């Protein structure tokens, strides 16, 4: 059911980690890309066990969960970033003990170019008042929807077919969600779109990151390293 | 009302230009890059006069008209390539003399990951049975969605606020052609969904456009080509 789905979603949330780095040392000696790397890595391991709790997620091959996970990891680690700081203007809580504003991101060239857009997208959340059951529905839609137009054999139309019939799922819980709040038929729909709308611009916002993370010609997950941490024994 | 949106958007619709090329010459003798270059730079004065017509444009800023234009120009261009191309399956329609495969994208290094990105989309618009009514509203959001959020004056707080009041009116007549369709209220916040979600893989292609074009450090209309384009006498 859609309450279901919200709960599912909401017990499957993954830790808010913490930067690794001596609190009693200078921060000008520490590497920002070394926090930020060293962050992201942790965070991508607890990643993993999030999408399989996605309803839906381990139903697919292993395959198609890597290529989904491969295009949406930036996505999904941003909108995390965005939601954690909602309530802190002008500041993104990388981690609780690394919340940086944008005079912090000048210390890596381009990197206040993203910071930027990050910070504007954590004010438009604060502006339209998200709430946190929306958020997990946006996070998995992001999941299921970022690869699924770069994937037509039989099983891929068939693992399409499914993530579609998700999709579409998540999408009756968040209507659900907004009738409950008392919104009318109307603000309902709008508030759906601007919902979805702003996914295009975590998009955008995404592969800008990702432009940014390969121009250091270095922090970027493999095909290989997705694969072996999905391919879990039992 | 949502039929005068429709009926707005639809009048405003630019013509669909060809290729310029000697017919009677091999096409091996031909810039594949020269030609697209040609046809996009003559479709981007059109796309200029249809902007001007999308209900609201034209009360924004001649500076945020131009920010919203640099934004979407190549989303604004992929879109409509798409829809062109709904009905010829594995081509890309260009222009009406200017219908492409993906061997026909591999003269250029890098174009025929891009084709085959384009050639998906318009793969899931027919997939969608996507209507030409639909098509225009999804073509204005792209317009005043892509550039919204990354412009806090007094100016720009209404600039803002004015976008997000058009943008929900296309939404209301998205779902009113869908109510017109005899879908379901379910039916239709699943389809608004399904539509808008591909607007994300838009952004994701233009992204990856762009980066394609800059690739070739020469092919991207300037600031202020677009702002003379834009600031038109009477
Ligand atoms: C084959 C084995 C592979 N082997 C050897 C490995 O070590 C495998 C480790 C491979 C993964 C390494 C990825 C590191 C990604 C770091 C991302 C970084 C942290 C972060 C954390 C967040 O929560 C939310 C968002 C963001 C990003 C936002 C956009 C920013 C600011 C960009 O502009 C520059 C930095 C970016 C931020
Ligand atoms: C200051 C004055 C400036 N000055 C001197 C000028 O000349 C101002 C002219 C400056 C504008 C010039 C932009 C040229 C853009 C050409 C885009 C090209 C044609 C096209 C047409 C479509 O309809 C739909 C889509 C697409 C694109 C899809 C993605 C592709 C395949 C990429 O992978 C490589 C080619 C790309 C396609």
């Amino acid at each position: 059911t859609a309450d279901q789905m919200v709960s599912a979603l909401l017990d499957a949330e993954p830790p808010i980690l913490y930067s690794e780095y001596d609190p009693t040392r200078p921060f000008s000696e520490a590497s920002m890309m070394g926090l930020l790397t060293n962050l992201a890595d942790r965070e991508l391991v607890h990643m993993i066990n999030w999408a399989k709790r996605v309803p839906g997620f381990v139903d697919l091959t292993l395959h198609d969960q890597v290529h989904l996970l491969e295009s949406a990891w930036l996505e999904i680690l941003m909108i995390g970033l965005v939601w954690r700081s909602m309530e802190h203007p002008g500041k993104l809580l990388f981690a609780p003990n690394l919340l940086l504003d944008r005079n912090q991101g000048k210390s890596v060239e381009g990197m206040v170019e993203i910071f930027d857009m990050l910070l504007a997208t954590s004010s438009r959340f604060r502006m339209m008042n998200l709430q946190g059951e929306e958020f997990v529905c946006l996070k998995s839609i992001i999941l299921l929807n970022s690869g699924v137009y770069t994937f037509s054999t039989l099983k891929s139309l068939e693992e399409k077919d499914h993530i579609h019939r998700v999709l579409d799922k998540i999408t009756d819980t968040l209507i659900h969600l907004m009738a409950k709040a008392g919104l009318t038929l109307q603000q309902q729909h709008q508030r759906l779109a601007q919902l979805l709308l702003i996914l295009s611009h975590i998009r955008h916002m995404s592969n800008k990151g990702m432009e940014h993370l390969y121009s250091m010609k270095s922090v970027v997950p493999s095909y290989d390293l997705l694969l072996e941490m999905l391919d879990a024994h039992r």
